[PDB]
């Protein structure tokens, strides 16, 4: 029965020993804490050891400065994995080791030393308490260099950024301090092993002050460069050379919803980076706001639970047992291919800001920091009060801060065009590429019709929309171009149109007929790919991700498509923070494509719009491109035209739902052979036919699908006197092309802005006031013919659409 | 040897959820073979072993085992060692170790008959109606008598009411056999899928009864996971009941349906779950049910989690998880039962996820076997989850051949009535001013501490200029806030107000709540004005929380808190404005358009601190743009205060007006310390909200109107800087005047203020905001055609048009400020 309690309490320290480890070096929680004879005895483990022997190594592994979570991994490889390297007598670090790690205590806290004193308005950023994050990192870089690793990419929030910028990027003073912004600006150097030979590429990614936003665009940039790298998920070799680093606050890893949607990205086969190492800098503090207020579990860190991934809580004060746990990290990384979190305690010596005197709100937990000396000042006196260093090498390390102090406030002083068309073989070829099926593939029977049809369409015409795209990304293909496209169901398509890949019908395999067109017929590769994805049921993660692959790879054409543009919303702070803006801020350039399904159909107010007057509310300065294309052809030139023109500028579509399948929106094989993008359009009768533009008095100007109802209309009741011109670039507004094309219907006396969108909504409120002042001799007195303002993007019933709709074409024909 | 039993029993309660026959599909064939974790010969074991006795009591191997694979192997898979607390752990592994007695024919039947009503109301929907396919809860029947449980043990504990929350499919379906709608009522004259409900479920084997409601919710799935949680706190409030309640009874009961592709990758769930303990929004725990059919629309598992469950973000709260077979409906019930009871008993979440399959294409235009060949080759050899019910009672000798003919004429009966009742129907078819006394008496509050109490030294001069302001004026915008939240603490109404750093506020200027610098022990002034003077209560509250870091999930909760409790007065607050897009899916989905998709009405307050003032683009701009785009036909308030009486007035005036829709405040940060930005005692004793306002020389001092030849048009803390220029060059050929209140337009009482000013020939929108941001790009269309004599010709001056709220550089910022003052006064 002794055998069977020793068995219990072995199990008891693997799986809850670190409720009791000494992990806090404030010791704020005094409760944490609150036979002989048989300790000497032999104990079968098969090894024979003393009971006392068994539960030293259990108190040392499990209840000493590390606090070890792990057995509610799965795999029980995994678990044995950690059991050995965590159970085993370590040998003490060299004096060498212990002098190196002090070393980068004193470059980060004289650093920090500088920063408060020097400059003003900087406690916010104050890594004062938190110090050992330095050699921390500095030991996760080392190992990563040891595993002869190609780059190290970090993500952080605000605090301390400077300091892993001098003592992590090595980015020189001269270069950190020269004129905040530079808290939010990207940044690369590289990492030269100390002990080593080896070297490894660091960088810093751009970020707002939004925290944890940044989470999912650090994993799509590393997915981006690991590909490029032809390293991991899409590449030759397991190795997933790429490593990201991202780093946290202990209030934003708990509260954070985008946290979650991206550690669920982690083993996707279209999101995987191969694991993430992610070191929370637990401060036991967000602001004025204590833990018990920011989350309901005992740790930060058990979001991390969700896939499986090992949690080790380190004491701060510790920056052995921190350096160590980093290198554990990194060798879990590389052997099983996912996530590591490493939740450091720590403390916020100073206030979160200028206006903060952090004991009105946190009395106790000040009254305890006021006691405590800094974790390089303890290390020192650590290593004096163990004997592993002599008086004479302490006070050289004391005399190495001072250095290291004077060296900084030293450096500071002295510093103070291309075509689109393709020919019809190009055209043939991505057609045939849809029935060159692998020997013994069975297509779906309701597949091959569509396979056949794009035969069909690229010899014949009458090209649909669903073609035109895959025609475009096809050819992109085809030049050497990498196209990576995902989204929700995106594989098929939202509206069954797409079949970018298919499924046999009795195996599962998949198949991508786009992906012959990555060799040439000569049989050479072109140099191109396409990496096509269902994505999970995410947005602010996804479309993260995606801009963070555009910003990774700038080569590769970028595509996210939202199931409907009404979805987009759930990724609002990745629009707003990073898209839109991250050129202007930073000088961060993405080239990402958002694909929006938009348009009035009575599907209700969720699936309706992509909300085109919030994207041109957001547009300024050539910022992006936002169009709505009516044609199959104009959809794939603008395709193309984005893919081709060397512009890295976000491309926002408003993309069709029902006009995918409308007779009328078909192209001809010459609208891609011998034409371009058209930023406007004129009805084909005016261009093309036997209609007379001098006869024209009034005139529509539309976007997207409406045009062919106006069309329709014009038709039925042979309106000469009307005229419907379409702008299909939305922004930049084609100011040039739009006053040439009205001053060829010189006898207009009215014009109409016509939309299906509410009054508040679609361009009406941009285009209302922007075309008066752009074209003052062409649209004064231009007026709107539109649904009526709505607090919601429609109505929810079909029948009050149908009746909406019919009002707006009467009105336009009245 | 008694080790390796040890080791046997810990496996199977740990890892024994990963041979459990869970899934009706079974799908996986690898499953069953390969788990040396619970085999006897992989721990050391023989089958001589078997009949040895162990100390565990003292029990046979084969006991033991037989216990284990029962409890842990069958039709449950339990997941619960990941609990961090040894006496829930200890709880769970008691109640499903036990060998439980078989369900009563009574109970069998009472079972079969909720499947008999779910399969009954699938069949007249895709028989009735066209397009009802993406609706159809086929496959999943089995949530229908699980859901009953759920609610029927909530009715056996004696509580008030169950909230449900749940995307579209099945919906109708409990709306007909769970709320007790009737289907006169359902299939009248869809928006039906997305509209709220209440009605009463009375216990068929009881005597109790209960209130089941259930949320309006938009597409966006899992949206509504803040809502409800919000919605079931304001209700338990109300009753009494849980956190802010004498009975700790969290008599309210959230049940909140999912589907699988969406629980594992919407971060909101992650954000709800992360509230579920938290004395500000805990709701004393939340029934989660995932309806598990293994597939969003044509994605496969593998390509929407890196988990091995749906369910896997549920462990980072230590929530018990439940892995049931559809296919068996007495498991489902009985796991429902057991989450109430864990519920009642730790006042913490319970996680269902039901295992089950989706008998059709997502939608019309699906053929699901064009993606998913191999699942939906094995769905067509499955019979529903009623027949196979059936069939097993049968094999069983549970019930005969006449009563499994009878339970076939309870289905066809059931099938019947909708068809006919349908058939049937088709057929047929203020002043906001405070007397003096109520300032002073919340100025006195702010002294009025505890015995033994001690304020920290920073916070004492905050409390006796608080009651120097209350009795002598010059009173700031942070106090005149707290003056108009206790005057209505004071008539009788509950305040909740909430947010990032709130109860001491971000600003450094609330201290809604004081800390004692001794013990920590916090102190609330206002909650003193719930006290009439005679030692009466007042009927009112002071609910003032630190949120957590969440914007979605907080925002959400306090609009379902404001529909939850029409009745109080609900104020969220931004850290800064501009991390409010956080939330834009409950501002789009829920705030500003509830009210016209649904009738759905909230009084919610957005409280989001906003203004140019150099510290960068995520410290500058709520989006007044944004917000003035999403308003129309008046479904909610915007305003930009600019006086501290201006703003008590537009707090009073929303908590007194009776006008349930949202209020959003474009609040200060620099002003909060502007000393010219400072009202007077009788702004508040005799006056009221002001939508429009003047400068005070022509109101108060002797101005000259008729001297004007310039009008510049503003709105927030930029008139100060353009007052003090006015006064420092003598310029009485321009007057400022400022719009508060941005939406609805007071267009009656801006056109009588410019009538004030005849010799104005040139007016001028003047904002900090670039060209298309701010009041501008809605305020340069919008003012000259509603008032085309005043308006027309209107100009602007602002920053110049960016794709950011502001430059990072206080340098930039500086010279754009001059350069719009000097433009102004040109
Ligand atoms: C709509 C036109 O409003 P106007 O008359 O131009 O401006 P004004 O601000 O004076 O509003 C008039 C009244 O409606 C009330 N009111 C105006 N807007 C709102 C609102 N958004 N919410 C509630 N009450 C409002 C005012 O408080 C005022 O009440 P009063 O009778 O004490 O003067
Ligand atoms: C999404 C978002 N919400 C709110 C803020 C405002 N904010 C800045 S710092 C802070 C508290 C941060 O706490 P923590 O994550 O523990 O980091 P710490 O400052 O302690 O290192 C907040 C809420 C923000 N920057 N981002
Ligand atoms: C936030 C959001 N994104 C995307 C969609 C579009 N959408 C509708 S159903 C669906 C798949 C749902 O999968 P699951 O959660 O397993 O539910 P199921 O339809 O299988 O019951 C999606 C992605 C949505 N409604 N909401
Ligand atoms: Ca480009
Ligand atoms: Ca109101
Ligand atoms: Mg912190
Ligand atoms: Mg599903």
């Amino acid at each position: 029965d002794k055998n069977a309690r020793v068995i219990e309490l072995i199990a008891a320290y693997r799986n809850r020993g670190h409720l009791m480890a000494d992990i806090d070096p404030l010791r704020l929680d005094n409760t944490r804490f609150r036979t002989l004879w048989d300790l000497d005895r032999e104990f079968k483990v098969v090894q024979r050891k003393k009971l006392r022997d068994i539960l030293s190594v259990l108190r040392d592994a499990y209840c000493r400065h590390v606090g070890v979570e792990y057995t509610h991994i799965l795999e029980p490889e995994q678990q044995r994995w950690i059991q050995e390297r965590v159970e085993t007598k370590h040998d003490k670090p060299t004096v060498a080791e212990q002098k190196y790690i002090l070393s980068k205590l004193n470059a980060a806290e004289a650093f920090e030393t500088f920063l408060q004193t020097k400059y003003v308005g900087q406690k916010r950023f104050s890594l004062e308490g938190a110090e050992t994050v330095i050699p921390m990192m500095d030991a996760v870089i080392d190992q990563c260099a040891e595993h002869g690793l190609d780059e190290v990419v970090i993500a952080m929030p605000h605090r301390g950024r400077l300091n892993v910028l001098a003592n992590i990027v090595g980015k020189p003073y001269s270069q950190i301090f020269s004129e905040d912004v530079k808290y939010h600006l990207g940044a690369t150097g590289t990492y030269i092993q100390m002990f080593g030979d080896n070297d490894i590429e660091v960088s810093l990614t751009a970020n707002p002050s939004h925290l944890e936003a940044v989470d999912p665009v650090l994993e799509g940039l590393v997915r981006a460069k690991q590909d490029l790298l032809d390293t991991g998920e899409e590449g030759s070799d397991n190795r997933f050379s790429v490593v990201p680093l991202m780093l946290h606050g202990d209030a934003a890893f708990a509260g954070q919803g985008v946290v979650a949607e991206t550690l669920n990205l982690a083993l996707l086969r279209g999101y995987r980076t191969g694991g993430t190492i992610h070191i929370v800098v637990n401060n036991q503090i967000g602001f004025t706001t204590a833990p018990t207020d920011s989350r309901s579990s005992e740790y930060c860190t058990d979001v991390a639970k969700m896939i499986g991934a090992p949690i080790f809580h380190v004491n701060g004060d510790d920056p052995e047992a921190c350096a160590w746990v980093a290198r554990l990290a990194v060798d879990f990384r590389q052997a099983f291919k996912k996530d590591v979190v490493i939740d450091m305690l720590c403390y916020r010596r100073r206030g979160h800001n200028e206006g903060d005197d952090p004991s009105m709100t946190q009395p106790y937990m000040y009254d305890v920091i006021d006691t405590k000396r800094g974790s390089r000042k303890a290390y020192t006196e650590a290593l004096i009060g163990r004997g592993d260093i002599s008086m004479k090498e302490a006070e050289d390390a004391l005399r190495d801060y001072q250095g290291q102090l004077e060296r900084v406030f030293n450096e500071v002083r002295e510093l103070e065009k291309l075509a689109t068309a393709v020919d019809k073989a190009m055209l043939q070829r991505i057609g045939d590429a849809h029935l060159a099926l692998p020997e013994g593939f069975t297509v779906h029977p309701r597949v091959r019709p569509v396979l056949e049809k794009r035969r069909e369409m690229a010899y014949e015409g009458r090209i649909d929309w669903a073609f035109a795209e895959l025609l475009a990304l096809g050819s992109l293909i085809a030049e050497g171009k990498l196209v990576r496209l995902s989204g929700q169901d995106t594989q098929r398509g939202t509206f069954t149109q797409r079949h970018a890949v298919i499924v046999d019908r009795k195996t599962g395999e998949e198949f991508t007929p786009l992906q012959l067109l990555a060799t040439n017929p000569d049989g050479t590769p072109t140099g191109g790919k396409f990496l096509v994805y269902n994505s999970a049921l995410s947005e602010f993660a996804a479309v993260g991700f995606e801009y963070g692959y555009s910003v990774g790879n700038p080569d590769a054409m970028v595509l996210w498509e939202a199931q409907f543009g009404d979805f987009v919303n759930g990724a609002q702070s990745i629009i707003d923070e990073f898209i839109s803006s991250g050129e202007a801020k930073w000088g961060q350039l993405s080239d990402v494509v958002l694909l929006l399904p938009h348009g009035h159909e009575g599907q209700g107010p969720d699936h309706t719009s992509g909300r085109i007057e919030r994207f041109l509310q957001l547009w300024a300065e050539g910022s992006m491109t936002i169009a709505m294309p009516s044609t199959p052809a104009n959809y794939f030139h603008l395709l193309r035209r984005h893919g081709k023109d060397g512009i890295q500028r976000p491309l926002i579509v408003f993309t069709p739902k029902s006009m995918l399948r409308n007779k009328a929106a078909v192209s001809d094989i010459r609208d891609f052979t011998e034409s371009k993008f058209r930023s406007v359009l004129e009805e084909p009768m005016y261009t093309d036919g036997e209609g007379d533009r001098n006869k024209v008095t009034r005139l529509l100007l539309t976007s997207g699908k409406i045009y062919y109802e106006l069309a329709a209309r014009k038709a039925k009741e042979n309106r000469e006197d009307v005229a419907i011109v379409r702008i299909e670039q939305l922004a930049p507004l084609p100011r040039r092309r739009l006053a040439e094309t009205l001053d060829r219907y010189p006898n207009v006396k009215e014009k109409f802005w016509v939309q299906e969108e509410p009054a508040n909504q679609g361009a009406w409120p941009s285009f209302g006031l922007t075309l008066p002042e752009i074209l003052p001799d062409h649209f004064t007195g231009l007026k709107r013919i539109s649904r009526r303002a709505m607090s919601a993007p429609s109505s929810g019933s079909s029948k009050v659409h149908a009746v909406e709709q019919q009002e707006i074409l009467d009105t336009a024909f009245g």
